[PDB]
Order: C-alpha cells, then structure tokens, then sequence
C-alpha cells in the first residue's frame, strides 16, 4: 500500500504545516501537524476542556462506530517549545492520503496548553519519530508509520515541504519526479528516539564550505533551524545590522536586509537554503526588526534541522530495519 497527502502552511510565514487526516467511521477529518520529532498522535476532542478549544475541529469518539476506549491508558506530553497536552486514549481507524491503519492509538486531549488553544489551524499532532518516545501509559503505543510500515510497498515516508506553498507527505514510495539529482542517504541514530543524523558542515552565502560534524535531528514539527552558536554567529555576521536580542529571544535583523543563503552538508552532497527562507518577518506587527530563521541551539541541548532546512530538500525517512535519512535537492 501507499498514501499521499498534501501538507499546507498554516500562515504566510510557514510557521507549521497541516495535513488532513481521516479518523473514525464515518470519517472525521482533522488537520494535523505531522511531527518527525515526536511520537504521539493526539487530537482536540469532545473531551477537551471547553475553554481550551478556540476554533479547532474536534474528534468525537462517541460518533465513530470503530472507536474503542483503550482502558486505563493516559498520555501527557511536553514539547521543546514549552507547550503541553494530556488526556486519554482511543483506538480507531486512521487514514492519511488513502493509507489506512486500523487500531491506531488516537490520543484524545482533555487538556492542552495555551499555545495550542491559540492556534485555531492545528487540530492535533501526528508523531513520526520512533515509537520509543510515545507517552501513552501504562502501555506505550505505536506511531501511525510504525503501524503502517509492514503493509507499505517500501518502509519509508517522505517529506516535501513547500516554501510559502503546499507540499506533500508520501508513505510507502519515493516519487522520483519530486526532486532533482540524486538522494544522498546518511546514517541515523535512534538512541534518543529521533531521526538523528550528522551533517558534514555548512557554508554561508557564497563562502567556503566548512567541513565539521553537526549532529542534529530532522524535525518537521519545529519551524526554525537551530544550530551551534558558532555556526549561527557566522551566518548572522554576514547580515548588516543583525544581532542577538535577549529580549526578543534570538537573532533579529533589519527587515530591509537581503539575507544570504545557508548550505548544509549531507555526506558529500549540499542542500542550499535560499536566504528568503530564513526571513520570519517583523518581530511584532509594523516593526522593521525581523526575526531570523537560523537560531542558536545552545539552550536546547540538541541541534534541530526544522522546517527552514527541510523545506529546501526532498527528505526520505527510511524506516528499514536499520533506519537512514535521505536528502535531495528539488
């Protein structure tokens, strides 16, 4: 089997991407944030505290003839941005882009943190990291991809995120028309539950490539590119007037600037992030100070190849017995 679904930016900055997901019988379609940095499929629901729902579409398990309460199971998650959610668990039929999993754990939110409530466009998350990170207790549950894998034509999914435009998540096949050149594959460590890999270095603009190992995670659920402070300083030094602002929370730059590209290495291959992908717009409405798309990871504990990096590539998440990642230009 295969599946193919369009993923759409939630706003004009590409802050996140939403993909329609069919849950239950008859189908209830919710727009979920596919997140290769986490492993829970959770949704706003008829159980979510009413004051914490503000425009999201909800899953109502009582209206699904295939929903079954997973007795005794609860979940609770906290994300790297400080947001969180928790609740109980159903199993139900879940379909993405024509690919159907029966008995998928659907984690129904009883509580969500304010950042979720305040984003009416995201109805939940669909985790695509390794199932070892799934938070369901007392019996950990499998991700949608883990449940689908054995049925897929090939045990892979691909992320093809657009810049200011829709893109595609495919399951079970490589669309060889969706990228240019070849796909360069690179080793993955699953020891932390992430799609963790090592970039071979970077360049700023037309500058020379610096060969250096940068361990980080491929994370579709993180907007920005978080890299070591040395690398980030080297990038922003090429933007006149850019500076790190403690009060804003990162590097800012004059909105009048033209940003240089940023290249990262995948083995001997190179992925070029155009400068425009690094502009996240005014820090507040009407400001001439703009927020940068490359930020320091120093306070995170891990480097994160988020959407800024991934949307410059066609990315293969190869879930074979020994997982690997592939990157191609497009």
């Amino acid at each position: 089997s295969t599946g193919s679904a369009t993923t759409t930016p939630i706003d004009s900055l590409d802050d996140a991407y939403i993909t329609p997901v069919q849950i239950g019988t008859p189908a209830q379609t919710l727009n979920l944030d596919f997140d290769t940095g986490s492993s829970d499929l959770w949704v706003f629901s008829s159980e979510t505290t009413a004051s914490e729902v503000d425009g999201q579409t909800i899953y109502t398990p009582s209206k699904s003839t295939t929903a079954k309460l997973l007795s005794g199971a609860t979940w609770s998650i906290s994300y790297g941005d400080g947001s969180s959610s928790s609740g109980d668990v159903y199993t139900d039929t879940v379909s993405v882009g024509g690919l159907t999993v029966t008995g998928q754990a659907v984690e129904s939110a009883k509580k969500v943190s304010s950042s979720f409530t305040e984003d009416s466009t995201i109805d939940g998350l669909l985790g695509l990291a390794f199932s070892t990170l799934n938070t369901v207790s007392p019996t950990q549950q499998k991700t949608f991809f883990d449940n689908a894998k054995a049925s897929l034509d090939s045990p892979v999914f691909t992320a093809d995120l657009g810049y200011h435009a829709p893109g595609t998540y495919n399951f079970g096949f490589i669309d060889t028309t969706a990228y240019t050149g070849s796909i360069t594959y690179t080793a993955v460590s699953t020891k932390q539950g992430f799609w963790e890999w090592t970039s071979t270095g970077y360049a700023v603009g037309s500058g020379t490539f610096k060969s250096t190992s940068i361990d980080g995670i491929a994370d579709t659920g993180t907007t920005l590119l978080y890299l070591p402070a040395t690398v980030v300083s080297a990038y922003w030094a090429q933007v006149s007037g850019a500076k790190s602002s403690s009060s804003v929370g990162g590097y800012v730059f004059p909105c009048s600037a033209t940003l240089p590209s940023f290249t990262f290495g995948v083995g001997s291959a190179r992925i070029v992030i155009p400068g425009d992908y690094i502009d996240f717009g005014p820090i507040s409405t009407g400001s001439s100070s703009c927020f940068g798309g490359i930020q320091s990871s120093a306070g995170i504990g891990i480097n994160i190849f988020g959407d800024v990096a991934l949307k410059a590539a066609f990315v293969v998440f190869n879930g074979a017995t020994t997982p690997t990642l592939g990157f191609a230009s497009k």
